[PDB]
DNA sequence: CTGTCTCGTGCCTGGTGTCTTGGGTGTTTTCCCCTTGGCGGGGGTCTG
């Protein structure tokens, strides 16, 4: 994935286990300075979590 | 009939709030430094 697609980034951790979310952009998502970056095809599947 | 104000969504975007950073400024924290901690023979002098 293209650092473009990724949103942002978060990282927790639980003693156990460590966990690193990554939120990329998509339709609803493209808060802020970037709802001018529309996308190409809104209606696909766009991956926002993992 | 009738249409203008209102409730109730979608949509989105722009405006709210706050991490993050830098400067000013007082305060502790170490190291360094200064002050401190047996025997005898004489002599003379004073009191009675």
């Amino acid at each position: 994935f293209h650092i473009a697609t990724i949103k942002n980034i978060s990282m927790s951790v639980e003693g156990d286990y460590t966990y690193l979310r990554i939120n990329f952009y998509c339709p609803g998502s493209a808060l802020g300075r970037n709802e001018g970056n529309i996308f190409p095809n809104p209606e696909a599947t766009f991956v926002k979590e993992i």
